[PDB]
């Protein structure tokens, strides 16, 4: 009863796990009795006892989800107290649980029925004792569940003779309700399903179909919500409740995602006017005399509505565009903010605001009352381009041009990161190809009207015209490859196997898990031994949609922060794709490394140790690689703690591989590889493969008696101690 | 009720209750509405249009943002993969964390303590001290990282570290989280060449009573 | 076509001629394109603008399909003195890179 400190222990039987109750001896405590375990002052917990040969006395055995629960470990001390319930008010009349699939393996969507769950589970945990948040293991028809307590509620009196509790006593009366937990597949059948947290909004019903926008359907219920939704009711109405229609939307992405479309496409589901765009820089004319006079011409029409029919005239739109560089000018910004807000303002006007850079905004435009209402606008997944697809090939499909072949979901599957305005684009270029397929137009331009029939876009259309047609803008770079690995790749012994095959062991973990979505590699090596060539053949073979490489030679004569600024734009851009990969080459130039001193840039390299440790926004990857030349260097300013994992390329230092090597480029013939072979098979050899390459092409110069003697001479020369 | 959303509503400005009050009725008039090729006012069911707790609470909770009260989107991905027993450190670092914080609450002779977290490299010391953060319960919790100041210059990292901190006395509580505080100043031991104009502040904010009672 | 890009040094002692000896070899290429930059047409220019003279040179011998391109007294270019040392380290950055820069395909 005072308390005694026992000693945590293992459960002996999953039977015993199951039953949620801990497991003592009898020489201890007896079985239906509850203890309260104490692990430190302000940590108290309630269990139910029961009694088992196999448990040492002193000790207290606890299941798995017992220690998880209650922070247990195994071997540590702990004080247990007897404790007595009050069952006068103690007792539970009813409990709300969540239940959930103890093992993902194990799902299955077949029904459940929550009665018997109910049944089963006063049957089991009759006279147990259970807290709010409690996790346990409950078992029903050889099915296992997590159950979390989440709501208790006292016993009513009995009839002889609902308060919320945080512990109590369960019995044979007591009722259980079950709920799936949140987005749970378990199905649960019967009337012992009621849940709470049931809150959520009601919208219209509408079809995106018949409209021509696919893949943006929250953004359009939310912006119709929360701006026009008071624009359609009665004028008595809207005056009894003392509203004030909104007067600004803010909406930014990347270039070509449907922006304009959201607003042109709503426009005429309300009875008004056509919006009048007006561009971003085109306001910005020289002098000031007329910049100001043409905003005011923007507003004429609106104000003559106005003042010819009042409070009864309808909407007018304003279609802004690259509001970044109107703002940041400042006369414009103040007399649109006058315009807007203010003492005399107009209310029949509704400004749409876009742009591509929503950080560089200014702040004193984005306050309540003003433009208030920010959304964003991204890239479509799946859904949205084979929505899309399906919209954007309809009329044809209608005329019955189109060949059973075509498969949209193997189409949507193979597009990766498209915007959506390059869908469009397909689409045409397939139409175009199949057209061109059926001119038979030599000699003189003609139709061939044997085979017009069945104008047709086969497969073949659509896969032939994605190559050679349409260039994603955040696609991959296929022209850089050609000008770094030069001289492909040759396999000139062990050491190329093994690091190229590390170059899948890595790019597949970045794929296919989620506690990791930042991997780095840094691959360094003596110079001139192909470092640099060796990472493009990896971020090729890798598969990823977004590639880009971020070389030093672009950048010449730049100061520090426009290098620091031009980094900081390319991650930016990186960061916005379901997958990437970022090649950083020769790092000891982007520092400015110098031996005297010695000296280099202090905010590059702060810079690249601050981003080399940042992870992506929710649900992206990433991988970065690496390129040096001086690893003691970069160890000296503590920069291979920021790296994950290092890679060593070695040098040729056998004269077995420098036979084969030369064997392999497939230059020498066979007496000239003999003697070679012959005078080079008594010394030691370290030369990179670069090195190789340039003296073999100057040693074949010289005339055919003489090859070999300036080869050999070259290569002695070029000897050195490793 | 009106004197229930005064309870949850904490630090709330003056004009984000007008906000509020307005962001509550569109949703509660936003069923009301049916439109098959033009958006038609319902009239089986134009009458009964009443504003329901329902909306009272969609709005509190996915509406209006407030602007010096407790962030949700900060603290959220800091944490990353929970946290999990192995031993008696994380509960000595957590009960500790927890006397300070209440400590911070229920005193009246030091309006200011503040703790120094530090360890071995790769350790898991800033997923420790979001947690301490977030089972704090103060409504203004905001994190200062060098993540946000990549480039900037001496001044602006000063300007952007006064502003933070200033912005942080205009509640009756505040928790204030400093993450890699080598990285602040500049570090690089090929010299030292830390920054003496951060140095010389960050010394000086770290003893500053707030204004009277905070 | 495995060596597009070929760099050579000369060196010895001072006065021995090398300031003018490569003139030779490189009237001798017979290139279409030759051109010679040196610090004696540099006089009195600050840092940031030889980094551009060299970086227009560079450009304009792209152009062609073949182009001899012949830099002299690489060290007076640094503004090199032997005390300190000193030195201006954009020079020598921009020097660096230009060296290992691969013309487009085929020139
Ligand atoms: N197995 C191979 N591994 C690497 N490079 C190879 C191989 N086979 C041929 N090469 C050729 O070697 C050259 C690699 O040189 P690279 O551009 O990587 O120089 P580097 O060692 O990075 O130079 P630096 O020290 O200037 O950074 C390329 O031309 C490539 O075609
Ligand atoms: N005590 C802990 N117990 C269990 N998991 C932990 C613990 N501390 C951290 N973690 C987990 O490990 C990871 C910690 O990564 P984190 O960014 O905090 O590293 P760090 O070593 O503290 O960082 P830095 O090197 O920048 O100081 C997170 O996934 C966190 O969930
Ligand atoms: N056989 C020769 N070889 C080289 N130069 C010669 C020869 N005979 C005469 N000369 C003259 O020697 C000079 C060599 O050029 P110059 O003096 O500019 O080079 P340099 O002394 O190496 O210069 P620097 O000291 O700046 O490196 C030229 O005037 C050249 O005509
Ligand atoms: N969600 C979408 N569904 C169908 N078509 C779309 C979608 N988004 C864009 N498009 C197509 O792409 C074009 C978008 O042009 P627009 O958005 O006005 O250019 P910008 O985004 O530069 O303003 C339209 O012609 C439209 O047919
Ligand atoms: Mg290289
Ligand atoms: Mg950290």
């Amino acid at each position: 009863m005072a308390g005694r400190s026992m000693q945590a222990a293992r459960c002996p039987t999953d039977e015993l796990s199951l039953s949620n109750c801990a497991v003592v001896s009898e020489k201890d405590y007896q079985s239906g009795q509850h203890v309260i375990v104490r692990t430190s002052p302000n940590h108290k917990y309630i269990f139910t006892l029961r009694t088992h040969p196999s448990v040492v006395p002193g000790s207290v055995a606890f299941s798995l989800p017992q220690r998880k629960w209650a922070g247990l470990s195994i071997g540590q001390e702990i004080e247990v107290a007897l404790y007595s319930f009050d069952k006068a008010k103690q007792c539970i009349g009813t409990m709300t649980i969540e239940i959930d699939f103890l093992q993902k393996k194990n799902i299955d969507s077949n029904p459940y029925d929550t009665d018997k769950m109910a049944a089963e589970f006063i049957q089991q945990f009759n006279n147990q004792a259970f807290s709010v948040g409690q996790q346990l293991v409950f078992s029903f028809n050889d099915k296992l569940f997590g159950l979390l307590v989440k709501d208790i509620e006292a016993m009513d009196p009995s009839i002889l003779k609902r308060q919320k509790i945080e512990v109590g006593l369960v019995v044979g009366n007591s009722q259980v309700a079950f709920e799936k937990a949140e987005n749970s597949s378990l199905n649960l059948i019967g009337k012992a399903k009621t849940k709470e947290n049931r809150q959520s909004i009601i919208n219209p019903d509408w079809n995106f179909e018949k409209m021509g926008i696919g893949g943006l359907d929250k953004e359009f219920s939310d912006i119709f919500r929360r701006a026009f939704a008071s624009r359609v009711f009665p004028p008595e109405i809207v005056e009894q409740m003392g509203c004030k229609h909104v007067k600004g939307i803010l909406l930014y992405g990347p270039p070509g995602c449907g922006k304009t479309l959201l607003a042109r496409q709503i426009g005429k589901m309300l009875n008004a006017r056509e919006p009048k765009v007006v561009n971003g820089p085109e306001i910005l004319n020289k002098y000031v005399g007329e910049s100001e006079a043409n905003i005011r011409k923007l507003f004429a029409d609106a104000e003559e509505e106005q003042r010819r029919l009042g409070a009864n005239s309808g909407l007018h739109i304003i279609i802004f565009d690259e509001i970044d560089a109107i703002c940041k000018h400042d006369t414009v910004v103040n007399q649109l903010l006058s315009k807007i807000d203010g003492v005399e303002q107009l209310n029949n006007i509704l400004v749409i605001g876009m742009t591509n850079r929503p950080d560089l905004i200014d702040e004193a435009l984005l306050r309540p009352g003003r433009l208030e209402v920010k959304m964003e606008i991204g890239l479509p997944d799946e859904k949205g381009r084979l929505q899309i697809l399906h919209i954007h090939t309809a009329r044809m499909r209608g005329h019955q041009l189109l060949s059973a072949d075509v498969d949209i979901k193997e189409l949507a599957v193979e597009t990766k990161n498209f915007s959506g305005a390059e869908l469009e684009g397909l689409v045409r270029a397939a139409q175009s190809t199949a057209m061109n397929r059926h001119i038979k137009a030599s000699t003189k331009v003609e139709v061939d009207m044997e085979k017009a029939e069945s104008l047709q876009v086969t497969r073949g259309d659509f896969l032939a015209s994605l190559e050679n047609d349409i260039k994603p803008a955040f696609g991959t770079n296929q022209e850089d490859y050609a000008s770094y690995i030069m001289n492909g790749i040759i396999k000139w012994g062990d050491p190329v196997t093994r690091v190229l095959d590390d170059g899948e062991l890595l790019v597949q973990q970045t794929k296919n898990s989620d506690r990791t979505p930042l991997v780095s590699v840094l691959l360094e090596g003596p110079p001139h031994s192909g470092k640099t060539a060796l990472a493009a053949k990896i971020a090729e073979e890798s598969n990823f949609p977004f590639i880009k490489i971020c070389s030093p030679d672009k950048m010449i004569g730049f100061s520090e922060t426009a290098k620091c600024q031009a980094m900081k734009k390319i991650f930016d851009d990186a960061y916005k794709s379901q997958l990437s990969c970022v090649v950083v080459d020769d790092i000891e130039r982007l520092l400015d490394y110098v031996p005297i001193g010695p000296r280099f840039s202090n905010l590059v390299l702060q810079a690249l140790l601050v981003l080399l440790k940042k992870a992506p926004p929710q649900g992206r990857k990433l991988l970065i690689i690496g390129t040096t030349s001086r690893k003691d260097v970069l160890q000296e300013m503590e920069m291979l703690n920021a790296f994950s994992t290092t890679i060593h390329v070695p040098n040729i230092a056998t004269g077995e591989q420098l036979l084969e090597a030369l064997e392999l480029l497939g230059n020498f013939k066979d007496k000239e590889r003999t003697t070679i072979a012959q005078q080079v098979k008594g010394k030691k050899v370290w030369i990179g493969i670069k090195k190789l390459l340039m003296l073999i092409e100057m040693s074949l110069q010289m005339d055919p008696e003489y090859r070999v003697r300036k080869f050999l001479a070259l290569l002695r020369e070029e000897g050195a101690s490793p």
